[PDB]
């Protein structure tokens, strides 16, 4: 049966062609893992030194310790750690090759790149404490990318993209227990020092530099979407759609995947003045679809269709219609490069860090970017024609996906609720019970979880309960593609409070109709969307986020990038639920301090629930918990 | 049979003291651990996302393949990537520490330290550009300073660590191949990225990425060794002694463990001027010792006795006689903290990112170094009196140790044969073959291998062979220990030829006698002076690196930082044994790039060989072929 992979139907579809075809995909590849290592599930393996690999018993007799006397305390904190490292890596990469594409724009050398959003630019100045009167934008968007330049090593500043963002009484607690990172690249290779064999060796000690390190990535995304924003225009309320059911047989289909929207948006530019050589090939044009958060990105800002998303991205490819897969990093399942020699894909890479064996490489160049989109795209009519006369499957499937909900984009639609204190509105809802909380939720599908089964669960309980829900990433993917993004929904989805919440403010922004069920506030990197508003209602009420009567929920969490969002959500003071085991079980020192003794630190704490009925009354306890602290009725 | 366990007999004599007493120890953790994981030991499990773990079978059937698809080739290719990443962070953490202490000295911020090599400080700034003359030596240092943290980060020249202590055809190879660095913490980070779900996935790819990592590490250890020259004096010709009858009952046994002079170089002048105070509680004085690089460290600069190294250090509480031991980071075995308890030894952390369950924790500062060192000494007082009256079982073995040998200090022995031109007779004794070549020992010992076996036996048929053999790090300590750095096992250990120039270097330097067997060039981060001096050879020849014949020897490797310093040997252009299996061997396509094609990328390439007998032979056979590729006899 199908629905134990995924409970999307357009892939399971998928799956049953990719099953006669005999084309193994992700959930074979799981299947003939089984069963998996016990050790490195529960944490419990180290690899750090060429003495090992070393291996503790969860129970019984020996092994006990590491061979250099590494207990399973110091074993599962290092792991952990250094996945949060990996994460931070990630997403401050991606917030890395933005500053220095800004740099260039407003140096002259990348002409396809502008400031598109003067707006955001000169927020972000004063945001940052640089000048903006009688300064030219050109100067001001150079000094912006050169403090995003310099949060990344050790200056006379911490990290801006830190301190900067969240209010000062968080700043203040972060600060006490030392938890300002002093720079991005900085505490990345701090973890992987203290980490590496005969350093660091206490589990509190361990654990309080993951939490730093988790600030740095929170750094990262932050200065991503501010970037982004910059460069490609701060996302607005847009219509459009979701799942297979989006390609066209009778276009050339091209997938942006990865995250970097460096790329993806000059895809969207380009692929249209390109309509009429796609049309000289047979083509209807050039039908440009997301995959993962470089698909939310163009989503967002141009309401680009959303094809697929995480664990069943192979499917888009098993259609028969996919012609080019443009990749940049991260999230890419490198099966990809081998499925396109069965399906006919063009498999393209763009990055010199992130090539896969099999894949074309076009070498994409910030200064040469429309002639490089041209270069591909042309690769891609080329693969369109080759399947003339090929039935193709698509699975006629979609749903309707309103998106957008940048924090600017919310705080406007409040607005017309109370012009001069938008924020008041959510917040007197809050306190009259229309909305119980808030709940974002967050990260990637597993392919341990039956696909979005986690996600729509926990989100139907909790919108019945009055809760407000936003989601990004791949949780806003498996919530659109199962209709959450819909405001024809809303009567069936949501409970009595928030659907009039939802409508009132709907019918005040002219749509005689609500918003959607859930706020889609973007990619990954616009987690950090979610925190400027939280901060914002923080910074309203006079109360730190720790305070507030909102969670985050990686319901289906695969990446280290996960891992160190949801570790700086536990930092920045939110009750965390995660929906798969991170491989931590083996210790419980380790366990008690990430969901319960870091309360103390910093407010926050992790849920690890698997099934999702509970998580639910979990999340919906630590909304009432926070209600019930602020002296409201629950 | 403890000769199973270790070669050194003083570790022997402990073992059996260990063993009656009940004390676990490495080599009873490693028994315990038995058998090891064999996914582990050939680098064929993945843990990048929380769908592992995953493990690919050797040979057989399925699985076959990660789950995301991520071949064996790529698995085995981002294991090795992030080992080197984490050894660059080690060494460079370490740089960076250094880096921070001579700003703040030069800006009267710390006045424990100061420049104490101005000859090495104005060198230095001559190699890198920074201008001196009617320069203070304060300016000069703290532009030197400021260079030195500015390789941490992108910038406008590339790491000037790698590109000005290399020569021209050297930087122009590896910049044909993109390899040079382009910041310390920058690689590190894009190591960590490149190596997450989902992005780089092509063998190739991934490990052109880990050598130019591994010129970060590189570029760490010789900022390193520069900065620590300045601070504490360049090393010169130092007689001292080595093993474990170097403590002493009736003193207050001190041992620096770990790996900053920083730390150490302040114990030693600190506990000179308390030698008052310890007789007063009834001690003969304080007896600073050395552990591992930091014990190194002070060998090379101040004669202070090292202890022990490695794989063996818990042998030195075994004693009863070690009072104190006193700890930054890097390659302290954890166990020494519940050792402690048995023993009667206090230990003692000092920097923040590495603590140890158990073990006492002394904030040090630079800004308060000598009086954070005055109170660390007092505890180790306290546990001295404590001891009154016990029994202590200390070895009564050492052996005769010469040292100190910076390249500066091999140039200036060489120049009493050769005023103007102190290479000239180097290079002359290997034309007509009284030095057939050269073999540096590197690196850590390995509980896998009976402790200095390999290390001993290589140097051995080298040495008969004429190979002129130089060391560091716990090799030197290794080596030291059996021996090796004591001239009057010239006749014993040496062919004839290299007898021969050891006698005319030694004699012309007034010794009456030679230099010794084997040459210490200090620390792991000292390594960097053994480039020092090849690149000076192959500037003085006018031919690249991989034309001389010099190759590297990590033959009992154990840390990440050792899989670093292995990579970079390889990427400067040498022949590079490593005497324990890498987790490499089950990917042969990664294996092949390893020790044959990367012969075509830069000239150098790893000898992986378990057997030393064979591996000596192996590396003999790499020096000829240097040899005949320079036209000379072999
Ligand atoms: S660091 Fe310690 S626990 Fe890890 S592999 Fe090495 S000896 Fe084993
Ligand atoms: S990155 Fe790929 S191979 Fe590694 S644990 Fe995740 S699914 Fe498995
Ligand atoms: S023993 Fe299986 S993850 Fe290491
Ligand atoms: S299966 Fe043993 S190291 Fe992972
Ligand atoms: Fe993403
Ligand atoms: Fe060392």
């Amino acid at each position: 049966r199908q629905n134990l992979k995924s409970t999307d139907r357009a892939v399971q579809q998928m799956l049953d062609k990719a099953k006669r075809e005999g084309i193994q995909t992700v959930w074979d590849r799981y299947e003939a893992m089984k069963p998996q290592c016990g050790f490195g599930e529960t944490g419990l393996c180290c690899r750090h030194c060429l003495q090992g690999p070393c291996r503790i018993n969860p129970f019984g007799d020996e092994p006990k310790v590491g061979i250099c006397g590494a207990t399973a305390e110091v074993i599962v904190a290092r792991g952990l750690d250094r996945s949060i490292a990996a994460g931070a890596a990630g997403h401050s990469g991606h917030a890395k090759h933005l500053a220095h594409t800004l740099k260039k724009a407003v140096q002259g050398k990348a002409a396809s790149y502008m400031i598109k959003d003067r707006t955001k630019l000169h927020s972000i100045a004063k945001r940052l404490g640089i000048p903006t009167e009688g300064q030219k934008d050109e100067d001001i968007a150079l000094e912006v990318a050169k403090a995003a330049l310099a949060d990344f090593h050790e200056k006379d500043t911490p990290v801006l993209w830190v301190t900067t963002v969240l209010p000062p009484s968080r700043v203040k607690v972060l600060s006490a227990h030392g938890l300002i990172p002093a720079g991005i690249d900085h505490e990345i290779a701090e973890i992987m020092h203290r980490t590496s064999m005969g350093c660091d060796a206490d589990a509190q000690n361990l654990l309080l530099g993951g939490l730093r390190c988790s600030l740095a990535d929170l750094a990262g995304c932050y200065m991503g979407t501010d970037l982004a924003d910059i460069l490609f225009g701060t996302p607005a309320p847009v219509v459009t759609e979701s799942n297979l059911g989006v390609l066209k047989a009778d276009a050339v289909n091209v997938a942006v995947h990865g995250h970097n929207p460096v790329l993806s948006d000059i895809i969207v530019s380009v692929s249209k003045e390109m309509e009429n050589e796609a049309r000289a090939a047979g083509a209807t044009g050039i039908n440009v679809v997301g995959i993962c958060c470089t698909g939310n990105e163009v989503l967002m800002r141009h309401g680009i269709p959303a094809c697929t998303h995480s664990v069943s991205q192979e499917m888009a490819m098993i259609t028969g219609a996919l012609d080019a897969m443009i990749l940049d990093y991260q999230c890419i399942q490198p099966s990809v490069a081998t499925i396109a020699e069965c399906t006919g894909t063009t498999v393209i890479t763009t990055m010199e860090m992130s090539k896969i064996t099999g894949a074309t490489h076009v070498n994409f160049a910030e200064e040469a970017a429309v002639e490089n989109a041209k270069q591909i795209l042309r690769l891609a009519i080329d693969t369109f024609k080759r399947r003339k006369g090929k039935p193709v499957e698509i699975p006629n499937i979609k749903t309707k996906v309103v998106a957008g909900f940048s924090t600017e984009a919310i705080i406007n639609a409040l607005s017309k609720l109370n012009a001069n204190d938008p924020l008041k509105p959510l917040i007197d809802n809050v306190v009259n019970g229309n909305i119980r909380g808030v709940c974002l939720f967050a990260g990637c599908n597993n392919v341990k979880v039956p696909q979005d089964q986690n996600f729509t669960t926990i989100a139907r309980k909790l919108l019945k309960q009055n809760v407000l829900v936003v989601a990004t990433g791949c949780g806003a993917g498996a919530l659109m593609r199962h209709g959450f993004m819909d405001p024809a929904n809303v009567d069936e989805l949501c409970g009595d409070g928030l659907k009039a919440v939802l409508t009132a403010i709907g019918e005040a922004n002219g749509l005689g109709g609500p918003l959607p069920p859930v706020l889609h506030m973007g990619s990954c990197v616009d987690n950090s969307r979610a925190v400027a508003l939280v901060a914002a209602l923080a910074n309203r009420l006079g109360v730190d986020l720790d305070r507030l009567p909102v969670v985050a929920s990686a319901a289906e969490a695969m990446h280290e990038k996960a891992v160190a969002i949801g570790t700086w959500a536990v930092t920045i003071g939110l009750p965390t639920h995660i929906g798969v085991l991170p491989p931590i079980t083996g210790s419980l020192p380790v366990t008690q301090i990430l969901t319960s003794s870091v309360k103390d630190i910093t407010g926050g704490y992790f849920i690890v629930e698997l099934d999702p009925e509970t998580a639910a009354d979990k999340l919906l306890a630590a909304i009432n918990e926070r209600r019930a602290g602020l002296g409201l009725p629950w």
